[PDB]
């Protein structure tokens, strides 16, 4: 087994930190059982959150992998080794000002705003802004709920992808949270434990989360998606729940 | 005569630069009829175009004078002396956050931006985007249209005061063209020279303007407000009319 977990409004508190997910994650660890994260945050903020390769950045257009990694893949970027699945940011910035003419709209992403400015918009400090703002691949927008119909039409229009992340929407292109899952499951060490897949998750840009996973639990507000299995509290007390109550079990068996 | 004059769209065209006003320009300039430049644009970008002062910078926000100029106001820095009007940009910037408070959405303006993005909104080189940037008194605002209600309440209930224009809304505190031109004629050394005063506007956010000079000529499109000259054709080309016709037959 392996549980791939998006961050934010999942694994982490409203303040962005894993305090209340510790115990549900040393279960985890004490069983062996291999946790990967897999978010829209940039390799910045994942390492500022003190968590070890491999894990998924941007959407699904990184993957990341220990420098050590049994099997030989992607390219050496900075003790890590590296798989990109997406454009490059700078692909989608210059994109993004095809979709701006087009909708005759001002299209702002976190590459036009100052950290400052990005601090105040999310709620993060100055210094957590700018590891926001050091993204590799995906950009996050900044849009007026009025502005939204036509921006995602414009973005469609010039062939960039849209997600939403709990508060944001983002652009890319090649960035899938599901196609880096089912990459790093066939670049997986141990073809047994990649066999069973775990996904929780709590936004939009999860969907193809759920879909390259087995067992697929959402920990978001209000109804799940279809075929997604609920928790009666959301966030690091859904995840809390769902390692106790959908995994532990598992993990026995006969 | 003193001649106050909007920069964009009046003395300068559409990639911002000298039309057919270079002319025009020199003529009053024999004439020692002085021009004083009554803009949006901030200090920065006026003199980037090579003007010296006085000018008017930041819709009013600011009036900067040579620093040897005849009467004494305002603060001395460097080759100025500034005439403060407003609220210092800081403090605008402070009461934007306030405003967003009560509006309950994010409101961006320039300081919030890189240059980069700056010169992409504007259609400026990053350079003047960065001058763009240098604001003392008032802020851009880049609004999406249908936000446009919902913010300016915010503003007003905060105590900014706002403007438009031409493309953008702006924000200040005690900004306007009109205040400006009446301390810069009760500034003037001869007061017989600023007895009279001729005021010429691209666009309608200069009725401030027109309504401090003796004589106001619309240089824009359409039909200009009621109590004012226009021009057959806007721009340096509207100026140099306005010029020939209006003023050096006086
Ligand atoms: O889209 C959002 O709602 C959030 C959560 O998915 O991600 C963005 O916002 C987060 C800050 O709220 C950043 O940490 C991420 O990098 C990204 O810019
Ligand atoms: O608001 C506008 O439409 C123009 C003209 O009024 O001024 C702003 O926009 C100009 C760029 O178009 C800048 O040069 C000015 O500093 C200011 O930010
Ligand atoms: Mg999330
Ligand atoms: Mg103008």
């Amino acid at each position: 087994m392996i549980v791939f977990t998006d961050l934010d409004g999942t694994l982490l508190d409203e303040r962005g930190e894993l305090g209340p997910a510790r115990e549900a994650l040393e279960r985890l660890r004490a069983l062996g059982v291999p946790v990967v994260p897999v978010t829209a945050k940039t390799r910045k903020e994942v390492e500022a959150l003190g968590l070890e390769p491999p894990f998924i950045v941007e959407n699904g257009g990184g993957l990341y992998l220990p420098r050590d990694w049994p099997v030989r893949a992607g390219r050496p970027k900075g003790g890590y080794r590296v798989v990109s699945l997406a454009w490059p940011y700078r692909k989608v910035r210059a994109r993004l000002r095809e979709a701006e003419a087009l909708a005759g709209r001002p299209i702002l992403g976190y590459g036009d705003l100052t950290a400052e400015a990005v601090a105040r918009l999310t709620g993060l400090s100055r210094e957590a802004a700018r590891r926001a703002k050091a993204r590799e691949y995906d950009e996050t927008l900044v849009l007026c709920p009025e502005e939204v119909e036509a921006v995602l039409e414009a973005l469609e229009a010039v062939g960039l992808e849209w997600t939403h992340g709990g508060r944001f929407y983002h652009a890319a292109k090649g960035a899938d949270k599901g196609r880096a899952v089912a990459r790093l499951r066939a670049l997986w060490p141990d073809p047994e434990e990649a066999r069973f897949a775990v996904g929780l998750g709590d936004s939009l840009n999860d969907l193809p989360l759920f879909r390259a996973v087995d067992l697929a639990v959402y920990v978001g507000r209000g109804d799940p998606p279809e075929g997604v299995l609920a928790t009666p509290a959301p966030g690091p007390e859904g995840f809390r729940y769902a390692v106790e109550r959908y995994l532990l079990p598992r993990l026995s068996r006969r």
